[PDB]
Formats: structure tokens, C-alpha cells, sequence
């Protein structure tokens, strides 16, 4: 595996969104993936809809502004044979009743592949694949008002992940000891961190549980 990764590079990561207050990370995470393999897929970048995951999939799992899972979501998009547009159907911040439509459909997926729970896996994964859904424990006020910089907090959990966000990429804070990150979307807008992101530590135990809950969909 190379280094250093960086998948913003090469045109596979839409601008960063926001959530709101909206308890649907799992929504941008599954959204942000399936950007990701879609645009790997056919070259075209199209931002797509929180929204629909939302108000649609809960028949796999999922509970809108009260939490859900990546896999569920990947899950309903191959079940519901499509995903609309974030343009046609966009983000509210609130649940409503489903209003998929497939003509303004603009993606797909075959299934899922959650990945082996080992830091190193996870790096192979985001070296071959693309950005990965991962799930981490950001409930502590440092990673409320992280600014920028390698974030680690000795308190994190690998076992208590709250939060889903996206790998896009990783590499090492050059000048030897706790000296490698993980690039990680955000999706609380561009204002927080580092223009929306976070440099997570990396190889440090599985810190924040980066590497327990990591996944991406099959297209
Ligand atoms: C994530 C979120 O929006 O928090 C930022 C304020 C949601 O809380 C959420 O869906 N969490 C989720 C696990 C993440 C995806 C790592 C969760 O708790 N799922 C179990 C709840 C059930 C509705 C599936």
C-alpha cells in the first residue's frame, strides 16, 4: 500500500455537507462512499441524496434523524434499485414521508463489504477501493471544537462509536512517533475543523474505533 493517500486528489469527494441538527451521519457516510465508488464507476461526481436515505430506508433499519447504519442504507439503496439526486431530492434536516423517485435516480449498489476490524485492513481498503464509511466515537468536546492538527484523545473509545463519517484518505505528519493520520470527512459543514475535516490518529490502537465499524457499497 502507498504512504499516503489522498482520494480529494483525484476528483472523488464531493464538497463537504452538513447534517444539521439531525442525527443522520450515517446518511452522509453512505452517501459519501457510494459518491466515491460511483464516480470510480462511470467518472462522473454527483452529489446525492441525504434526504431519500432518510426518509425511505427505514424498512432496513434505518430510523431517519434517530440514527442508522451505512450498511442499512447501502442495503436499501440495492433493495429500492436506486438513489436520487442530492439536486432533485435535497438535504432537510427532518424526516418526511419517502418520495423516491427513480426517474431521478443517479446511482446504484450490489451489496456491501464490511471490512476485516484491523487498522491495516482499513488502510488497504481505502488504498484500493476509495473512501470507506467508518464509524468512530466523537462524543467528547475536543472533537466538538477541533480546529486542526492530528486529533487524539486518550478517553476515546474502539468500542463505544457514535459517529459515521468517511475515510478519504492517510498519511504521516512529516517530522517519527505518532506521526501518521487518517484523513476523515465530517459532515458538520465546512467551517468545522479543517475546512471539514479531521486528521484522526492512525496505528495508534485503533483509536476512536476508526477501524471496527468500516465498510463500503458494491456497485
Ligand atoms: C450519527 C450522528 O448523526 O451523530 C452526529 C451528531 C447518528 O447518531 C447515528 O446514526 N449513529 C449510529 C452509529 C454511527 C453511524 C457510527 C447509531 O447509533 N446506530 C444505531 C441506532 C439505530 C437507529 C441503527
Amino acid at each position: 500500500a502507498p504512504r499516503s493517500v489522498d482520494w480529494r486528489e483525484k476528483g472523488y469527494v464531493t464538497p463537504v455537507k452538513n447534517q444539521g441538527q439531525c442525527g443522520s451521519c450515517w446518511a452522509f457516510s453512505a452517501t459519501g462512499a457510494l459518491e466515491g465508488q460511483m464516480f470510480r464507476k462511470t467518472g462522473r461526481l454527483i452529489s446525492l441524496s441525504e434526504q431519500n436515505l432518510v426518509d425511505c430506508s427505514g424498512p432496513q433499519g434505518n430510523e431517519g434523524c434517530n440514527g442508522g447504519l451505512m450498511d442499512y442504507a447501502f442495503q436499501y439503496v440495492q433493495d429500492n434499485g436506486g438513489l436520487d439526486s442530492e439536486e432533485s431530492y435535497p438535504y432537510e434536516a427532518t424526516e418526511e414521508s419517502c418520495k423516491y423517485n427513480p426517474k431521478y435516480s443517479v446511482a446504484n449498489d450490489t451489496g456491501f463489504v464490511d471490512i476485516p476490524k484491523q487498522e491495516k485492513a482499513l488502510m488497504k481498503a481505502v488504498a484500493t477501493v476509495g473512501p470507506i464509511s467508518v464509524a468512530i466515537d466523537a462524543g467528547h468536546e475536543s472533537f466538538l471544537f477541533y480546529k486542526e492538527g492530528i486529533y487524539f484523545e486518550p478517553d476515546c473509545s474502539s468500542e463505544d462509536m457514535d459517529h459515521g463519517v468517511l475515510v478519504v484518505g492517510y498519511g504521516f505528519e512529516s517530522t517519527s512517533d505518532n506521526n501518521k493520520y487518517w484523513l476523515v470527512k465530517n459532515s458538520w459543514g465546512e467551517e468545522w475543523g479543517m475546512g471539514g475535516y479531521v486528521k484522526m490518529a492512525k496505528d495508534r490502537r485503533n483509536h476512536c474505533g476508526i477501524a471496527s465499524a468500516a465498510s463500503y457499497p458494491t456497485v
